[PDB]
């Protein structure tokens, strides 16, 4: 069995991890690390790492990279074991734009397959946010395997018009556990469609950047309506044709077959590059009712 | 009455350990953290913790010697004190040695648990990790020894991930096999004074582990623990030998026994050599086996 391990790291990618929890992502091992002991304090992360003590960000994301390089022997000895780890932030404050990529790098040193999931700031955030999360996402780019992007931006064409700036940002938490769980869940909790870890290893190691597309419908035609939901998403901006190396895991109970599965990876294939490398994997869930998730990760531009 | 447990990790290495120690639902004993860092706190649900940190070993000497009052005070009343700094280095290196001999100067049994790493994790200057376990073992009563090069010839070809997680979990069984074999009943118990008898002043000490299934698993499971690659061939020359075997309820005497009969053969004529067994239902139809070896010819 993979060891998978989710790291969260600044005030966002804590928050995400506990919305994982939350929802109940199963098979990973938690890890939040922060420069704030009593937002630490209130996470139900596995294992959880305040960091910076001296220093303290203060949405300083050089503060934030030396607090990680400061503690870097220990974040290895946690990381330590991984088959997989997951770095995942917010970027544009200072810790987890700043840390993210020490954590990455010690992952991929470790030979861990590495993957981050980070979103970009929201244009309301202002532009010095901005600059730094693209500072700090191409710094994540060099030492992640794959490193999914979620444009926050495209968050608000989907959900509520009426959403809140609270209700904006828990969006954003529940992506990047979908960005997570999508691929974990391939490995911890297969389906017909048995794509294990190696496999995922195969297609993701050394991918570079990366878009996700999430779909989910109910009902007659579910299948075909989650994956052209997911492969039409506002977060995969208009490029799904483009990716020459995609991801998809299909979830559903017990009561979805192998029928549907095959006519929404037929739909994908249809649409996707004419040369795209393409694994269709599928989860078995039976919390989902008879709901049907499609997740798609696209790389290779 | 019964023997007090203290269970001190040290530094970031030593509270991830007693962190897996917790998760994994180690009993009967105090789980103690302390930090040693200024920088960086690990937290942890350990019963007792405690911040000294105002990634050198001089500097988690120092921060522990600063607070050797307050670690006394957690200290006191235990009658066996383990203290680890766990995988990795940092300062929890520098501050074990301060535990142990606090511990030691308050009368308990003290068992140092240091790992040596693999030889492809490097080396770091003034020799630091050799110059950790000198300082250790001057502490301790037993200091537990485990070389992590050793795992890699053990069960399969081992992968780099493999490695490092065996390391964590023979880490922790340097703790759980005897304080299982104390604290928990099984159908042979021990004496802690007998334990306190072999370990007391003893030195370094060596781990072997086994395990096994279906008919003959005692034995074994006993067999591949006295022949570990961890135990670095010294079985034969071992002055002090402590063995448990876990196992589900119904594990028959007589098969206890053959294990009993033959770490009696591969150990030294003279050696002391406490026995007992462990009651753990989880396991299954599995065996566990533990050696701690101490003393030489
Ligand atoms: N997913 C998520 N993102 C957030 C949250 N709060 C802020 N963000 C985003 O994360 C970016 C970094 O903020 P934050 O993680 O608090 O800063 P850090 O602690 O200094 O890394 C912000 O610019 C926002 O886009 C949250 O609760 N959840
Ligand atoms: O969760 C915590 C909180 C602490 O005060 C602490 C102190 C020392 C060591 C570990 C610790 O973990
Ligand atoms: O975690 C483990 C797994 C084993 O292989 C084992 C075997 C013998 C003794 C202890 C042990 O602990």
């Amino acid at each position: 069995l993979a060891v998978i391990k989710v790291v969260g790291i600044g005030g966002g990618g804590v928050n995400a991890v506990n919305r994982m929890i939350e929802q109940g992502l199963k098979g990973v091992e938690f890890i939040a690390i922060n420069t704030d002991a009593q937002a630490l304090l209130m996470s139900d992360a596995d294992v959880k790492l305040d960091v910076g003590r001296d220093s303290t960000a203060g949405a300083d994301p050089e503060v934030g990279r030396k607090a990680a390089e400061d503690a870097k022997d220990e974040i290895e000895e946690l990381l330590r074991g991984a088959d997989m780890v997951f770095v995942t932030a917010g970027e544009g404050g200072g810790t987890g734009t700043g840390g993210a990529p020490v954590v990455a790098s010690i992952a991929r040193k470790l030979g861990a397959l590495t993957v981050g999931v980070v979103t970009r700031p929201f244009s309301f955030e202002g532009k010095r946010r901005s600059n730094q999360a693209e500072n700090g996402i191409a710094a994540l780019r060099e030492s992640c395997d794959t490193l999914i992007v979620i444009p926050n931006d495209r968050l608000l064409q989907m959900g509520d018009a009426a959403v809140s700036l609270m209700d904006a940002f828990r969006s954003a938490d529940e992506v990047l556990l979908n960005g997570v769980q999508g691929i974990t869940d391939l490995i911890t909790t297969p389906g017909l469609i048995n794509v294990d870890f190696a496999d995922v290893k195969g297609i993701m190691s050394g991918a570079g950047t990366a878009l996700m597309g999430i779909g989910s419908a109910r009902g007659e035609g579910r299948s075909l309506k989650a994956a052209e939901i997911a492969i039409n998403s506002p977060l995969l901006e208009a490029s799904m044709e483009g990716a020459q190396g995609v991801l998809m895991s299909i979830a559903g109970g017990s009561d979805l077959g192998l029928f549907e599965i095959n006519e929404a990876a037929s739909l994908v294939q249809d649409a996707a590059h004419p040369d795209a490398n393409i694994i269709f994997g599928t989860v078995i869930d039976d919390s989902l009712g008879d709901e049907v998730r499609v997740t798609v990760i696209a790389a290779g531009f």
